[PDB]
RNA sequence: GCAUGGUUGUCGUCAGCUCGUGUCGUGAGAUGUUGGGUUAAGUCCCGCAACGAGCGCAACCCUUGAUUUUAGUUGCCAGCAU
């Protein structure tokens, strides 16, 4: 229920080349400016809505939601948005197999909780070189990667992309493994593979926030 | 010793040889272990559909180079003379 004035005003409706976009993405299409090709506003608050009203009812019974912004553009978005609506996300590399392969990474995450304690409740060195060293210097890699995913549970519930060209691992990996997918998607994405498309510009650093705080508060509305 | 246990040599103290869970391939198989630097070394970092681990490397061991305590003879002789 966003105001085309809003999207308008952010510049959501831009796009990337004339050269560099896909077929498929030919209906979320109103004329083509200069080298630019430009998504049709009245398509996108109608997509928008859909997203609007489905996200809340994955999170009907306090679900879990995950927040994809590995693209430099988006990093704090996510991070701002899931941090503010009681989420979580990824912002650095996404290590391939978090899904699939969530027994291997689970036993990862405990790993870094395990030298938490040591700070904690135990002893701060064990060495003088090794643990100062050693043992410290894995905690800045491991809550590098991990970070904010480190209070999961179980496989999430839905999936929240915005660059699906760019973060293409997630994607695959979640339609193997069946999970509902929602997310923005450029001028050049493949909407075949996503489930609940935005079409919408994702390179405009006042695009994106326009959005991803918006699907935060649609999961904010229904956990209280 | 071109039938064998052994016991050995040289490549070589060179830095390699693999496994589990994922992923790609109809398949034998591949990835991890490739790419940019760095190191004595798959040593270490960065980047990547991989995330970790085992035997190898390094460390634990012996000897030399500084030093504390302990025990002072058959060793040592400053304080004392002989
Ligand atoms: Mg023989
Ligand atoms: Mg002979
Ligand atoms: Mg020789
Ligand atoms: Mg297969
Ligand atoms: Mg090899
Ligand atoms: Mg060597
Ligand atoms: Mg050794
Ligand atoms: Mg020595
Ligand atoms: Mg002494």
């Amino acid at each position: 229920v966003i105001s085309m004035k809003q999207l308008l005003e952010a510049g959501v409706h831009f796009g990337h080349q004339t050269r560099r976009w896909n077929p498929k993405m030919k209906k979320y299409i109103f004329t083509e400016r200069n080298g630019i090709y430009i998504i049709d506003l009245q398509k996108t608050v109608k997509k928008v809505d859909e997203a609007f009203n489905f996200m809340r009812e994955v999170a009907s019974d306090n679900g879990t939601i995950l927040f994809v912004g590995t693209k430099k553009q988006a990093q704090e978005s996510v991070r701002d948005e899931a941090i503010r609506s009681g989420q979580y996300f990824v912002n650095h590399r996404w290590l391939g197999g978090t899904l699939t392969n969530f027994e291997t990474i689970q036993k990862r995450i405990q790993h870094l909780k395990k030298i938490e304690k040591m700070e904690a409740d135990g002893t701060f060195e064990v060495l003088p070189k090794k643990e100062v060293v050693l043992l410290k210097k894995e905690q800045e890699k491991l809550e590098r990667f991990l970070g904010g995913i480190k209070d999961m549970k179980g496989l999430p519930d839905a999936l929240f992309i915005v660059d699906p060209r760019k973060e293409r691992i997630a994607v695959a990996e979640a339609r193997k493994l069946h999970i509902p997918i929602i997310g923005i998607v450029d001028t050049n994405c493949d909407p075949d593979e996503i489930d609940y498309v935005i079409p919408a510009n994702d390179d405009a650093i006042r695009a994106v926030k326009l959005l991803t705080a918006k699907m935060a508060d649609a999961i904010i509305e229904v956990n209280q």
